């Protein structure tokens, strides 16, 4: 018996990419079993797991850790260093029984690294971000610890930054923000410290939308100056509450619009609106004339780092009579059935927080973003994605890291997008790629079995 | 770019197989690019007809040596893939610095068993010819059961043509890797033991990649094909046995009169193919017999008119495949008994030259896969089998109403579907193949 060990990410997402490769492992070498260790969280994984097959379910086992207790910012990576211990056990316990090929971490989980570490086990990445970003991090790691530049100290609008396989300078102004408090950038750095030591890290991406950070990588590898780096991407999650209902009317809705004439506007997992963006959002986009699902949510009261909620009455928050005016020409909705509207053919752009499976998702469905990043990575993502890659436009941003966008800005945005031409066709293209990649032959669908040999080495 | 550059062998057998792997090969990674250098015979594919000048090989090493260069040009020379008779190419592998490959297009045992005849006759001085005896016995690697001497291939009785033969084994063992168009789960005891070979160092790494098949203009052979097909489609199911004999085989009008005898009184319904030997020497096409009423046994063709065809060339992959065919009496070749497998097809043995006397005691004796019909060695020309041994395997094809060789086929076909699709023991051998190469 020959296992690898998963320990996802926190969050129903990062549990749902870790199922789609753990079944893609499986279904690629049937001489592989996978063990997911999941980490309760003091406030089910089965379900998530696409197969259906015994030939499959027969070699995949799921155990929660026991719960554990202890006394914010760092409230997940709390929780996770509690759990050290019981990984460290589960992980030896079923070392009696099997060959352990490796500990698979999701890249927040990275304190697991050290338990591999002990063991004497394989330890590899999940990667979950771009490999653009996983590039800059460890280069704000490196520039830090071998040259002495706090990264604080980069923040700033006068500085640029030469990030291996960019070729342009990336702008200290979009360093993720979190990096202003040192605490914070600190354990950021360690994540990235503990990269560095493991046997290889997959990375959400094709190498066709990155190469020449991918071959940056190839490089760095061969000088045995950084793991080896796998592009196994886009990993997707693709396939009775009355958020499912609303979802089901919005489609609807969508089936009687036009091809590609629709904006969809979204905000990621934590994203949300104060009332007066909302306000001008609803003007830019009553002038805009285009068509629109626009996903509204308000910040969650006592708890900025809490989930966002739906806004209770909308119609005392917008525009008097917004809804009214718009009430042919577009939709607003909470929590929104994302792939399913990106995927469906009245959908022409997509204005998106940036946030890297949102990117991945519109990106393989053919429909071109204006950016908005919000928080983490998504500066930096946005940067990527528009001035690097030349695939997506900006929502008139010049704020990068409590500063309202306009409506006049917003619009602007919209006429871009919807309004250029060149960039569409460019998005057209590289989604005929991201769809080629994960196929028989393609890039990712290689890298993945390269993988998989080094595994069961 | 990379490249890979195939040198393939003779003969429908070994050149269409390695068609087959290069195109899946490049189905399978779209980083690499193919080049063929085809030996004349007395988007990402390239054929090469190298310049006209056994020993046909040697002459074309320096045209071999200079093609390979010049691809190096603008491309990452991957590799060289030969076929097992092409190995002197090893050499010109060598001198250019480029990873050499074997693609063999026979059993891991046979390679098993002509690597270690080489080995026996590399440290013991005495020739492979005195081991060609009724009281011979060989320890193989990787077999159960001893291999008979009797199945030594016949060509291994002229000095000359052994010491070649050893001299390719020879080669095998200086390439960087060995492809074999077999599936571990059929060959599972030699698998492992080439596993433990390579893991001492002792042999190149083994890569059981199959199997590869040729399943796939208008013809006159064609037509005929076409018209058995049809009449295949009114038959009930497994009723048919189909009787082939390769490329070269061909039937005597002694031979072709007992099976005629055969299949009247088993009752059977049949596709024979059947051809005379060219009278320009084995070394050209059977063809096949004109007026076979007239050599045949009187009246057979009449009496036989509604249970079965006679033809010449068959349309094979596409009778094995079919519903109506139960059995399949056949010479063994390596790429027959592969094919009959993949489509669950028993067969009945009846080797006839080549290294097939050994494929048929790997498949029968060792492996349990396949019935004998009689018991000659490599080296008995001319000794007819009888009527009544031919009935005899047929009944045995064909009855159990019994069925338990039936079942192991059945079981051993699923297995090698299952191999060379997503996940399975040839899929990820390929892949580690294609790791190596692109390293
Ligand atoms: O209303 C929403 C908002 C988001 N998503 C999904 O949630 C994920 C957002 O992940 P991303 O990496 O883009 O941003 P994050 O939530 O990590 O900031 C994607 O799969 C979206 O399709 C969704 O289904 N509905
Ligand atoms: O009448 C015939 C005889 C042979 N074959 C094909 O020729 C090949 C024979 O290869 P094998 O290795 O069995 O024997 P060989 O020709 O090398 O003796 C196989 O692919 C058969 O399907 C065929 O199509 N029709």
């Amino acid at each position: 018996k020959v296992e690898l060990v998963f320990v996802p990410g926190p969050g129903i997402g990062h549990l749902s990419t870790a199922l789609q490769i753990a079944d893609l492992l499986l279904r690629r070498d049937h001489r592989l079993s996978v063990t997911v260790l999941s980490i309760p969280l003091p406030w089910q994984p089965e379900s998530l797991f696409p197969s259906s097959t015994t030939t499959t379910t027969s070699r995949i086992r799921f155990i929660s850790l026991p719960q554990r207790p202890l006394p914010g910012p760092f409230q997940f990576q709390a929780v996770f260093e509690t759990q050290k211990q019981n990984v460290k056990e589960a992980v030896a316990k079923l070392s009696d029984s099997s060959i352990l090929a490796g500990l698979v971490l999701d890249m927040f989980c990275v304190t697991m690294v050290d338990v591999a570490k002990q063991l004497g086990v394989p330890s590899y990445v999940f990667f979950t971000s771009s490999a653009g970003y996983l590039s800059f991090t460890s280069h704000l790691q490196d520039l830090s610890d071998r040259h002495g530049k706090e990264t604080q100290q980069l923040m700033r609008s006068d500085v640029e930054i030469a990030v291996p396989g960019f070729t342009n300078p990336v702008p200290g102004k979009v360093i993720p923000g979190v990096y202003f408090n040192k605490n914070m950038a600190e354990w950021l750095h360690d994540c990235a410290r503990r990269f560095r030591e493991t046997n290889g890290i997959l990375v959400n991406t094709f190498s066709e939308l990155e190469s020449q950070v991918m071959d940056s990588f190839s490089d760095a590898t061969a000088a045995s100056q950084f793991p080896a780096v796998y592009a196994v991407g886009p990993i997707l999650s693709l396939n009775a509450s009355s958020e499912s209902q609303s979802g089901d009317e919005i489609l609807k809705w969508l089936d009687q619009q036009p091809p590609s004439s629709v904006v969809f506007l979204c905000f990621g997992s934590k994203g949300s609106l104060n009332p007066d963006q909302a306000r001008e959002i609803a003007h830019a986009l009553e002038r805009s004339g285009h068509r629109f699902v626009w996903s509204l949510r308000q910040p969650s009261p006592k708890g900025k780092f809490e989930k966002p909620i739906e806004y209770d009455n909308i119609e005392d928050v917008l525009p008097e009579g917004f809804l009214d005016r718009t009430a042919e020409m577009g939709r607003v909705i909470g929590w929104a059935p994302q792939v399913e509207i990106l995927g469906h053919p009245a959908t022409g752009g997509f204005v998106s927080h940036c946030g890297w499976n949102s990117t991945l998702e519109s990106l393989w469905y053919g429909v071109p973003i204006a950016t908005w990043p919000m928080y983490a990575e998504q500066h930096f993502n946005a940067f990527e994605m528009g001035v690097e890659l030349g695939l997506a436009v900006g929502i008139s941003s010049e704020s990068s890291i409590g500063v309202i966008v306009s409506a006049e800005k917003i619009e602007e945005g919209i006429r871009k997008l919807m309004g250029g031409g060149e960039v569409r066709k460019l998005v057209k293209a590289k989604s005929e790629e991201s769809r080629k990649s994960v196929m028989e032959g393609g890039s990712s669908f290689t890298s993945l079995n390269r993988f998989i040999d080094e595994v069961m080495k």
